[PDB]
């Protein structure tokens, strides 16, 4: 799954880019109370994630000040990476502004765009545009945007998932903590554990009746 060639031309139509978007960098904002911003960075290339070149920034704070996360990471990454031909921000015209005048702050200039907070209404240049459900731009800036968000949720995805393989095993009678934690180090996930023949899990823990339970607990 990548970005169609003819909703990038649409795209660059509708911002009035004289470049074609062949680098188009994404982000999200998400704050971990009384802890820390983290910004997570997504590329595409030619349409497609350069999964390589993603990154996240740590904005330390205790409260959320998402407008000063994304003038942050628009000033750590842009002072020593080149710009992209778009930057997309998730969220509405404070959080693009906020990337613009940051770009300012360090003389430099490119096309940013927004999708307002969950409501697909496009974000750009001081105003909202707000497009037919389906219009071809609309759906290309949300498949953005859900890649933005599958990389920031993925920030926590291996302690996540080992508590929802172990909220799901703590429903299986006679298992013992012992035995539980086996399955959640040796799988890690439900995803995995679920691929599993009876003979692995029944390995892992050393009863096979148990495992039988597990299996019928998936």
């Amino acid at each position: 799954r990548g970005l169609r060639k003819e909703a990038l031309e649409e795209l660059m139509k509708l911002l009035n880019m004289k470049d074609f978007p062949y680098r188009i960098e994404g982000i999200d904002i998400s704050h971990l109370q009384g802890k820390y911003t983290v910004a997570s960075l997504v590329v595409f290339e030619d349409g497609f994630p350069k999964k390589g070149d993603y990154r996240r920034y740590k904005i330390e704070q205790d409260h959320p000040d998402d407008y000063e996360s994304i003038r942050t990471v628009v000033k750590r990454r842009y002072s020593k990476h080149p710009l992209p031909n778009l930057l997309f921000v998730d969220g509405g015209i404070g959080q693009v502004n906020a990337a613009i005048e940051a770009l300012k702050e360090i003389g430099k200039d490119c096309p940013v765009v927004g999708l307002a907070k969950k409501e697909e209404t496009v974000v750009f240049e001081n105003r909202e545009i707000h497009l037919p459900h389906d219009h071809p731009v609309l759906r290309l800036l949300v498949q953005i945007r859900d890649e933005t968000h599958r990389f920031a949720v993925s920030y926590h995805r291996k302690r996540r998932e080992k508590e929802s393989l172990r909220s799901v095993l703590d429903n299986v009678p006679g298992i013992g903590p012992i035995r539980k934690k086996k399955l959640i180090e040796h799988f890690g996930s439900l995803e995995n554990i679920r691929s599993a023949s009876l003979e692995e899990i029944a390995r892992v823990i050393g009863s096979t009746e148990i495992a039988r339970r597990v299996l019928d607990i998936l």
